[PDB]
């Protein structure tokens, strides 16, 4: 059972704040030691995502941070995660920017490959890939989080494609334009995950507005080429922007693609 019981659980130190709340590092009872999210009451729908739970629990994955169960007995209730050492992909890059080899790079594309083509084999869309949603762990494995997270978030802002907070920079056309989520238009946002770690953890499309990201990838504009990807990773990352989700290669593909640039 996906139920964890407060008395299962015990709050050892507050690791930080996130976006619905508080995330703590913390034991779970004759298990392990855990990240637990406090999830503030009306930012999502607890209803739809306890439904999925029998299902979705089952899910596992080298390469997914495990979402072991939830708190629920009182508000405000809790997600229990699988323990990620070195905090998420983004700030990591940041923090550590002018220190990592090509290989590390790529490497860290692939982890988020195989966790993505086991989520695609599994027919289950991420609908919100990005470095700020991936996490490292021991060894700086790459593990990807939050994934259909996006259908229980209660802001208007975020989760509709004209909402002033939409996550338009890793959102492919058909997305943008209708919401069509799919294995590939999660293709898309890893393509812009894969910038993002090239370019040490900077912000895609920085210098333009929602609305001009939009008009510019409508128009066939695309991210310039990362100082740290070659030109056969900078070829695969395009391929990810083919503007028909039909043309995009697959996660299962890309997954064979990368590793036989890789392992040379
Ligand atoms: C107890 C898990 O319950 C759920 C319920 C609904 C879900 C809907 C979408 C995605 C889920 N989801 C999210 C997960 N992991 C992370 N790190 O986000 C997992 C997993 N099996 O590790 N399942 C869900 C997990």
């Amino acid at each position: 059972k996906w139920v964890i019981d407060p008395s299962e659980l015990t709050f050892v130190q507050e690791i930080g704040s996130g976006q619905f709340g508080l995330v703590h590092l913390g034991y779970w009872l004759n298990k392990d030691k855990v990240a637990i999210k406090t999830i503030r009451e009306g930012a999502m729908s607890e209803e739809d995502f306890i439904e999925e739970a029998e299902v979705m629990m089952k899910l596992s994955h080298p390469k997914l941070v495990q979402l072991y169960g939830v708190c629920l007995e009182q508000a405000p209730i809790c997600l229990v995660f699988e323990f990620m050492e070195h905090g998420c992909l983004s700030d990591y890059l940041r923090t550590q920017r002018g220190l990592f080899a090509a290989e590390t790079l790529l490497g860290m594309c692939l982890d988020v490959c195989e966790g993505m083509a086991y989520l695609e084999e599994a027919c289950v869309i991420h609908r919100d890939l990005a470095a700020r949603n991936c996490l490292v762990g021991e060894n700086q494995v790459i593990k990807v989080s939050d994934f259909g997270m996006t259908r229980f978030v209660l802001d208007d802002q975020y989760t509709s494609s004209t909402g002033t907070k939409f996550p338009v920079k890793w959102a492919s056309p058909e997305v943008f334009s209708f919401s069509r989520y799919s294995s590939k238009s999660d293709v898309w946002s890893f393509g812009v995950l894969m910038w993002e770690v090239f370019s040490e953890g900077k912000i895609p499309y920085e210098n333009r507005s929602n609305s001009e990201v939009v008009e510019d990838i409508s128009t066939g504009f695309r991210l310039y080429k990362p100082r740290l990807a070659s030109t056969h990773v900078y070829q695969i990352m395009n391929h990810c922007w083919r503007e028909r989700p039909e043309d995009r290669p697959a996660f299962s593909r890309l997954l064979r693609q990368l590793a036989e640039i890789a392992e040379s």
